[PDB]
């Protein structure tokens, strides 16, 4: 029925198993959380509904069970730097969205339902461009991203791509949802990191980063920007 790839096979089992692994072996001691209840809430958010009428409100109950809150001074944002940013966060024992409970559950997966049915659509799912932006996969990442940004505290870091013409993309989730909802008075450190021995194409003094700085000034968030670093110099530091 849709243009996008279908749901991850065995979605329900994958998320519950990821939840067990996360809560018991990845970030334990926190107060306890029921993984069966989390799985049930996640399914209830989208199953049997119109797959192109997802709203942020559909996810309030799921997120309340496990908000994407990272301890102060440990939070990492990224944009166009997925691989690098996660390497960095892993090495420094920091957390990206994909390191929160719900982000860990959902990372890399696909899901959508079908009206009337209680089952996943494993055959096809709304593509964001061809079908609808208001789909359950896209909306999940948006609302999770917003709460993650709102809960950030003290010093936060962002890894950006110094090999693009514009390291800051105002239409990205980081630019649209995260930066504009950053808790006021936190401090943000940006790292603009470039490839290989390929000379950077954007810097902290470029137009796009000046736009980011304007947003942060508006949030009363202090900004420090470092650039002209290759992947190795950034990670080795």
């Amino acid at each position: 029925r849709w243009h996008g790839a279908g749901s991850t096979a065995d979605f329900q089992k994958i998320i519950q198993e990821r939840c067990d692994t996360y809560t018991q072996t990845i970030r334990p001691g926190s107060r306890s959380r029921n993984c069966q209840a989390i799985r049930q809430a996640f399914m209830s958010a989208f199953i049997s509904k119109d797959p192109c009428k997802a709203t942020k409100e559909d996810y309030n109950s799921l997120i309340n069970l496990a908000p994407p809150t990272v301890p102060c001074g440990q939070q990492v944002f990224w944009s166009k730097t997925k691989e690098l940013a996660h390497e960095y966060a892993k090495r420094r024992r920091l957390m990206t969205l994909e390191d929160t409970l719900l982000g860990y559950l959902a990372d890399g997966l696909r899901w959508c339902g079908e009206p009337g049915s209680s089952d996943l659509n494993i055959w096809s799912c709304p593509d964001w461009r061809k079908d609808c932006r208001t789909n359950y996969l896209s909306v999940f990442w948006e609302v999770l991203s917003e709460r993650f940004a709102e809960s950030a505290c003290n010093t936060v870091r962002v890894v950006l791509n110094g090999s693009l013409e514009n390291a800051f993309d105002s239409m990205s989730i980081f630019g649209r949802v995260e930066a504009p909802n950053l808790r006021p008075q936190v401090e943000l450190e940006a790292w603009l990191v470039h490839d290989t021995g390929k000379p950077p194409s954007d810097s902290c003094s470029g137009s796009s980063i000046r736009k980011l700085k304007s947003i942060l000034d508006g949030r009363n968030v202090k900004f420090r920007c470092m650039d002209n670093l290759s992947r190795d110099q950034f990670l080795q530091r």
